C-alpha cells in the first residue's frame, strides 16, 4: 500500500512506452499508419504485454507501434502532455519521465533535437495544467549504436538546463555499456546525472562496469546483483540507487516469479531500492497496483514497502532543499 | 492469419468474462461500488491478467470487478449488448456466447431469470443493430455448488427457445463434474446441447467423465487429452469437439508455452480443435491476435490454421442448413 503521509515517486518511467491506446489510434489515423487493428480492445493485444515475453529484446517490439504514430513534432509534444496527467492520476507526487528522442524520431525521420523541445514543451505546459512536480531524462537508446546515440546525446545536451540526467537503454546484451563510455563522459561533463539500465538481461559485469566507468549513481534494474555479494556490499555502502520494477522485471522474462524477485533481500541489505512502473501502458499496469499487488507477492511487508518509498524520494534527482519540502508537503496529508 | 473467405467463429467465448472497462467505470459510479481504481489505466491490471496466474481461481478472480457493478438487469442487458458489438469488431460472423446468469446475479442479488431475460434482450438487439450472427450458451458456475448451479439451470432453461447449450465452468478442481451428473440429465432432456470445461485444471479423466456421463460433444479447453493416447483417439473418432483457448491457457499456466501447447498435436492427431478467445476483455487479446500471432507461436502453420478456423464452422450448435449458409456467405470474399 502507498503511504499517504509520504511523498511518492516514479524514477523509472518511459514516457515513449506510455502511450495510450486511443491515442495509438488517433495518431494513427491522423498520419495514415496502418495499424494490425482499429478498435481499442483489437489493437489492445499488439501494443500491451499478453503474457511474459522470453527476453529483453522480445518484450522491446512492444513499445514499436506507439512511436510508429509520432507524425509531427506536435504529436510528441501531446504524448508528453498526456504522460503528465496519467503520472497525476497514478497519485505520483514527483516523476521522472524518461524517453529516447531517437526512438520517438525514427519512424517519421523526425528531426531529433526538434523532439526534445517538443517533449519539455509537452511536460512543462502538463506540469502547469495538473499540478505535480517532474523532471526529465533524456535516453541514449543503444540498440541503435554508438553513432545514433550520439546525435541523441547532442539533442539531449542542447535542452540541458531542462534535462536531470541521461539514461541507457534498450537492447543490453547486444550493446554492451563499455561502448558509452565517451557519451558519458560528455554527460558528466555537462553536470548531468547518470543512471544506466544494467544487470537486467546482462548479468553483475555490466553494472560493475556502469558504476565504474559510466559514474552511475543509480541502476536501472540491476536484479543480476543478487548473484553477486560483494556487488551488494558495494550498492549498499555507496549508495548506490536500485530502480526496480517488478512487472517489467517479470514480463521480460528477467525474473522468473514475483516470490523470487531480489527487490525485498536488496532491502533487507540495506540498499537504496524503490519502486517504479518502467513501461506502464505497454505493461498493463501503473504505480498503485505495483505497491497495492505486486510488491506483496514479491515478500515485501508494509514495512518494507514503506521503506522503499522513502527510497525513492532519496534517490530522485533532486537537490536536498527540494526532497526536504516534498518530504514536508506530503507529512501534512494522511 | 484468419481466412478472409471462409466464416469465422467464436464458440469459447464468455460474455461476462468480457466486460469494456470504460463500462465497469460507469456503472462503479452509477452504483457507487467502490473500485480499485478510477481511470482506465488505473483500473486496467486490477480487471486485466497481467502475467500468467499461478491458477485456474487466481485468473477467475480478475473477472470479478466486471460483474460487481452489475447492479440492475438493464447493465446485464448493457453488457450482452456491447459483447454483440466487440464480436462485430472482432471480425466474427457467428459467436456464441456464454454467461452464468447466477455469477452476474449475485453482487447486486438480482434475480437470476431476470438476468437470463436481459441477455437475451441485449444479444438479440445487438444480433439485430450489428448484423453478425449469434447463439448463446448458459452457464453453470460449478463453483458455487450444486444448489446455486440447479437454480441457475432452472433459469437458464426458461428461456431454453433462445439457448442452444449449457456449459460447466469455474473451479473445475474444486467441483468436479461427476456432482453434476442431474444437472446435465435435465440439459439433455430438455434437448438442448452440452459442452463442459474439462482438463483444463483436473487430468483427463476429468474429460473422460464430460464426455461419458454428462454427454458433452464439446470440450472447453481439453489441453491434458495430450497425455492420454486412448482418449486422443476416442476424440478423434467420436468427432468430440476441443474449444482451445491460446492465451487462457497461458494466462491460467495451465500451458507452460505457447510452444508446448497440445493444439498442433490434436490437429495432427485428426481431432475437431478449434480456435477462441475465452475471456478477451481479461486476457487483453481479441480473436484475429489469436489467429495472427498466438496460433503462428503454437507452431501451427498457415494450413493448420485454416483447418482450425474450418473445424470452429463444423463445430457451431447449428443446423447443417445454417452452416452451408455460413460457408456460402463468407466464400465471395476475400
Ligand atoms: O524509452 C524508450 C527506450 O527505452 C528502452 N526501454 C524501454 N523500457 C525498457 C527499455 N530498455 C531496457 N529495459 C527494459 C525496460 O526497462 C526502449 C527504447 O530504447
Ligand atoms: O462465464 C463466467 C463463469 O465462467 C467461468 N470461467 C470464465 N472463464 C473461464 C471460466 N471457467 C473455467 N476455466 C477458465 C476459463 O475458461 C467463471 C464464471 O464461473
Ligand atoms: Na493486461
Ligand atoms: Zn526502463
Ligand atoms: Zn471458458
Amino acid at each position: 500500500m502507498i503511504t499517504s503521509s509520504l511523498p511518492l515517486t516514479d524514477l523509472h518511467r518511459h514516457l515513449d512506452g506510455n502511450i495510450r491506446t486511443q491515442t495509438i489510434l488517433e495518431l494513427g489515423q491522423k498520419f495514415g499508419v496502418k495499424l494490425p487493428a482499429n478498435t481499442l480492445q483489437t489493437l489492445t493485444p499488439y501494443v500491451q504485454i499478453v503474457e511474459a515475453e522470453p527476453s529483453l529484446v522480445a518484450f522491446l517490439s512492444k513499445l514499436d507501434w506507439g512511436v510508429a504514430v509520432l507524425g509531427d513534432l506536435d504529436a510528441c509534444r501531446r504524448v508528453a502532455y498526456e504522460n503528465v496527467e496519467d503520472a497525476l492520476n497514478a497519485r505520483i507526487d514527483y516523476a521522472e519521465l524518461r524517453f529516447s528522442p531517437y526512438y520517438m524520431a525514427m519512424k517519421h525521420s523526425l528531426p531529433v533535437t526538434g523532439v526534445v523541445e517538443a517533449v519539455v514543451d509537452g511536460v512543462r505546459a502538463g506540469v502547469r495544467d495538473f499540478g505535480i512536480q517532474a523532471n526529465l531524462i533524456g535516453i541514449m537508446s543503444r540498440t541503435f549504436g554508438t553513432d545514433a546515440c550520439q546525435q541523441e546525446l547532442d539533442a539531449i545536451l542542447s535542452q540541458k538546463n531542462h534535462i536531470v540526467a541521461v539514461d541507457l537503454a534498450g537492447d543490453e546484451l547486444g550493446q554492451p555499456g563499455d561502448r558509452f563510455i565517451q557519451h558519458f563522459k560528455q554527460v558528466r561533463d555537462a553536470g548531468l546525472h547518470v543512471t544506466v539500465h544494467a544487470g537486467e538481461a546482462a548479468g553483475p559485469e555490466s553494472m560493475w562496469q556502469a558504476i565504474r566507468d559510466l559514474g552511475a549513481t543509480r541502476i536501472g534494474h540491476g536484479v543480476k546483483a543478487i548473484h553477486d555479494p560483494k556487488l551488494m556490499d558495494y550498492l549498499a555502502q555507496h549508495r548506490i540507487g536500485i530502480e526496480s520494477c517488478l512487472t517489467s522485471n517479470l514480463q521480460t522474462s528477467t525474473v522468473d516469479s514475483l516470490a523470487t524477485h531480489p527487490l525485498k533481500r536488496f532491502l533487507e541489505h540495506g540498499i537504496l531500492a524503490c519502486i517504479n512502473t518502467d513501461d506502464p501502458a505497454v505493461e498493463g499496469i501503473e504505480l498503485p497496483y505495483e505497491y497495492e499487488v505486486a510488491a506483496p507477492q514479491a515478500g515485501l511487508s508494509q514495512e518494507q514497502i514503506r521503506q522503499a518509498q522513502l527510497n525513492g524520494l532519496e534517490l530522485a534527482f533532486l537537490s536536498d532543499s527540494e526532497k526536504k519540502a516534498l518530504l514536508a508537503k506530503a507529512a501534512l496529508r494522511g
